[PDB]
């Protein structure tokens, strides 16, 4: 029986993990949560007199 | 008996 690369932004020094063949979603709200978190931040931080 | 692709514009790195 016994028989992710790190990406470094040159401008920000920010290290991002490049997933190795990994697109796994862990659970209900694991990726659903990311949607809400995205929409929250975008709308909260953004501004346009018109919208 | 006993490849990866790097986006130069987004810096996005992806396994083949």
């Amino acid at each position: 029986v016994g028989f992710l690369v790190l990406r470094v932004d040159n401008a920000t020094g920010a290290v991002d993990v490049v997933t190795t063949l990994r697109e796994h979603e862990s659970s209900y709200g694991e990726v659903v949560d990311t949607y809400w978190l995205n929409q929250y931040v975008l709308n909260r931080e953004a501004y346009d007199y018109n919208t």
